[PDB]
DNA sequence: GGGATGGTG
DNA sequence: TGCACCATCCCT
């Protein structure tokens, strides 16, 4: 039976109560400068639906929206805040965000709409957004009556579910995680996305022309070596030229056919000159398609800025993710791809890009959590951790660590952090099997605390059903007891890795909150632009660099207090690329 | 729509 | 490889 509500023509006083569930609907996935198709309000006085044109043009409503003393409960408040920012309207007083609450309670549920969240508490008096709006081409805003009842039902669910969700968070000891970390963070992310990052489009296009030339030359040399033309971008067609026409050996197979991964090509290079050209083609093409063309495609012509969206409720570990464009995977490893960063510039004249990153936060966190004496001491001496690990597992002095030894010790360190389960590890060839086990065994001898942690965390995941991070974030691991080898293994690696990666996420998130509070106290113009897991990127007047050199590192290093110190390096320059 | 590929921490 | 992600490209 339909849900009762007032389809208002104008804003009334009872619509501006001091507490309410609010829905400011933005249907476009990318909410930047997007339309708000409708508004719904549910409070002690009743349920209302308001048309955006009138609601957002109503001085009293706009003031209510900006009154921090007028509390609102919402779902994905960042989406509303940003869409409103593009309209010059400030949203304040959001005391509860159902999306963030659901995420903290169980990130595995993949909650991405009110219906999904409500279903967690056996509430189903609301439809999933996809059912209302459709998907892909079919997607569209329905007629007012249908739209209005949907937004009212979503608001009604929020109104009803706030208490139950808050009580469970309290039980889980996640109440402060929501109110003091994720929600305040939501506001900061909104400012970051709204501000955007300036792009030197001319530079990007010039690189594009050059890549097109080199690419043209390479693809031609390839057809020459292959004795025919074909779609090099097709792993299937390329696999036919390589493993059939040229007779190259099949070292790796895929659940489809011939594997042509870079690592596989790396091994085939000695057999024929075409391989290197394929690799070169792959490198240039990746840059052209994803980082030149793909990027230019999302730059706003009027401002030359890109406004990413930081999904704060997706990763299973508590990390953020970035989309359209993804600004968390801009090239840096290879010098040629690194050039791309020269296109990311300050949004104003005489401003500079400032980047600060934690040094080995995962291993420092691991040292803290595992309480390993050897590992904690290593960091207390601020030692090169990879060289130190090499010395221990290979039993040699610092002077005896060769480049390959350090490289191998580094791979071991990533392995420990990713989770050494009883069903992977090896690929990088060279004996593997018994020896890989011997090195890991050597490692656990040098770091007994880490061994204890790995065993304990797995046992704890099985006993409690989940693992937790420093700030009480959790991840349920039901497969921890699966009788399927492979499936159980994944869960074990997750139990070992999540507290590490997740705690690192907790720390940088608090640092962001602490940092913004400091920047405001200091009256600095500097502001956050991006977060890339263990680093923060900002821009500010050149006059502020010196203060930032002392302020940012300090704030980030002091976000939390661990058994080992936290270390943050920093760089700044005229472009993202120069901030090295 | 799925997999294959490759970009980041 | 093994942890956590996202975008482009084929191809059914
Ligand atoms: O607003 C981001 C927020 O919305 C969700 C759905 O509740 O994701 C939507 O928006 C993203 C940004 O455009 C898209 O990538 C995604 O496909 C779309 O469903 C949440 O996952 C997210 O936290
Ligand atoms: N995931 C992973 C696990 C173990 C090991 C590596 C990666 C590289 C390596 C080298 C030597 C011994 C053990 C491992």
């Amino acid at each position: 039976a339909a849900m009762a509500f007032t389809l208002a023509d104008r804003v009334t006083e009872e619509m501006l109560a001091d507490k309410a569930a609010l829905v400011v609907e933005v249907v476009e996935e990318n909410y930047h400068d997007a339309p708000i198709v409708g508004i719904a309000v549910v409070n002690e006085h009743g349920r209302f639906f308001l048309r955006p044109e009138t609601a957002l043009a109503d001085p009293q409503f706009v003031a209510w929206l900006g009154d921090e003393t007028k509390k609102k409960s919402m779902f994905d408040s960042k989406r509303a805040a940003v869409a409103l920012k593009w309209k010059g309207i400030e949203l304040c007083g959001v005391s509860f965000d159902l999306l963030l609450a659901a995420y903290l309670l169980d990130p595995a549920q993949g909650v991405d709409d009110v219906a999904a969240a409500a279903k967690m508490k056996q509430y189903e008096a609301v439809r999933p957004d996809e059912a209302v709006y459709g998907k892909g081409a079919k997607r569209a805003v329905p007629d007012e009556p249908v739209l209005a009842e949907h937004l009212v039902r979503k608001a009604a669910a929020i109104w009803e579910l706030e208490r139950p969700f808050l009580d469970e968070l309290r039980r889980n000891e996640q109440d402060r995680l929501l109110v003091e970390l994720e929600q305040p963070l939501s506001s900061i992310l909104a400012e970051m996305e709204f501000a955007g990052v300036k792009v030197d489009t001319k530079r990007l296009e010039q690189m594009g022309k050059e890549l097109a030339e080199q690419l043209g030359t390479v693809e031609q040399r390839i057809y020459e070596l292959a004795g025919q033309e074909f779609n090099i971008n097709s792993p299937k067609q390329l696999g036919v030229i390589l493993f059939e026409k040229l007779q190259l050996p099949v070292l790796k197979k895929t659940k489809t056919g011939y594997s042509t991964s870079a690592d596989v090509l790396e091994k085939l290079a000695p057999y024929h000159e075409i391989v290197e050209n394929i690799l070169h083609y792959r490198q240039l093409g990746k840059l052209q398609s994803t980082y030149i063309e793909g990027l230019l495609k999302v730059v706003r012509p009027d401002t030359k800025k890109v406004h990413t969206i930081f999904n704060q409720a997706l990763t299973q570990t508590g990390r953020l993710s970035s989309t359209e464009p993804n600004l968390q995977n801009i090239p840096i490893r290879l010098e040629e791809g690194r050039k791309i960063r020269q296109a990311f510039v300050p949004s104003e004249s005489d401003w500079l890009i400032f980047a600060a990153d934690y040094s080995q936060i995962e291993l420092r966190v691991l040292a803290h959590i595992a309480e390993d004496d050897n590992l904690m001491e290593a960091f207390r001496r601020d030692l090169d951790i990879h060289t130190k690990t090499a010395m221990d597992i290979f039993q040699v002095s610092e002077d005896e660590v060769t480049p390959n030894m350090r490289r191998q010790a580094k791979a071991v360190n990533f392995g420990i952090v990713y989770g050494i389960s009883d069903y992977g590890l090896a690929q990088n060839l060279n004996i593997s099997r018994k020896e890989a086990a011997e090195f890991i065994e050597r490692y656990f001898e040098s770091f007994p605390g880490v061994k204890r942690y790995m065993e304990n965390i797995v046992q704890e995941a099985k006993q409690k059903g989940y693992v937790t991070t420093l700030l009480h974030r959790r991840r349920y691991l039901p497969d921890i007891t699966s009788r399927n080898f492979n499936v159980r293994s994944f869960a074990e690696r997750m139990a070992m890795n999540t507290p590490i990666q997740g705690s690192a996420a907790d720390i940088i998130k608090k640092a962001m909150i602490d940092l913004n509070a400091r920047l405001k106290e200091e009256r600095l113009q500097a502001h956050l632009l991006l977060q890339v897991h263990d680093e923060l990127i900002l821009e500010a007047p050149k006059e502020e660099m010196e203060r930032l050199c002392r302020l940012v590192p300090e704030v980030m290093e002091q976000a939390v207090t661990l058994r080992v110190p936290l270390k943050v390096d920093y760089h700044y320059g005229s472009t993202w690329y120069d901030a090295k």
